[PDB]
């Protein structure tokens, strides 16, 4: 299964998805510390639920018709793919919904990696090793 490099993942979000620099630096950080950019990363939690893919998204609310709810309306397998489209789409829904309920600019606090590792980073510095000619 595909495991991205950090700068490779950053370049992908820019080239193929035209994400803003603000978006990229946040998603790269989350991806690094949730999964080491491993699209097949999977973690079975204490509540018998599972986190899937590069963004370690949980099947209790977000994926899987058959278990919990399925807000992102996708089989969790779709979040464990070489192609990250659906992972990103579903992550953006999580960010949007969290922000709605949590408050402006708090969208990423839904991710453990963000809360422990990234809200305290200098994410312009963090991206510096990739963004330099």
């Amino acid at each position: 299964a595909k495991v991205f490099g950090k700068c490779e993942f950053a370049e992908l979000l820019k080239r193929d998805y035209y994400l803003s620099n603000d978006d990229i630096k946040n998603w790269v950080c989350i991806a690094e510390f949730e999964s080491s950019f491993n699209t097949a990363a999977i973690n079975r939690n204490r509540n018998r639920s599972t986190d899937y893919g590069i963004f370690q998204i949980n099947n209790k609310y977000w994926c899987g018709s058959d278990y919990g709810k399925n807000v992102c309306k996708i089989p969790c397998s779709d979040l464990m793919s070489d192609d990250i489209t659906e992972a990103l789409r579903c992550a953006e829904t999580i960010r949007r919904d969290t922000e709605r309920f949590r408050g402006r600019g708090k969208g990423y606090s839904a991710w453990v990696a963000y809360n422990s590792k990234c809200k305290n980073r200098d994410l312009d510095q963090y991206m510096a090793e990739c963004w330099s000619h």
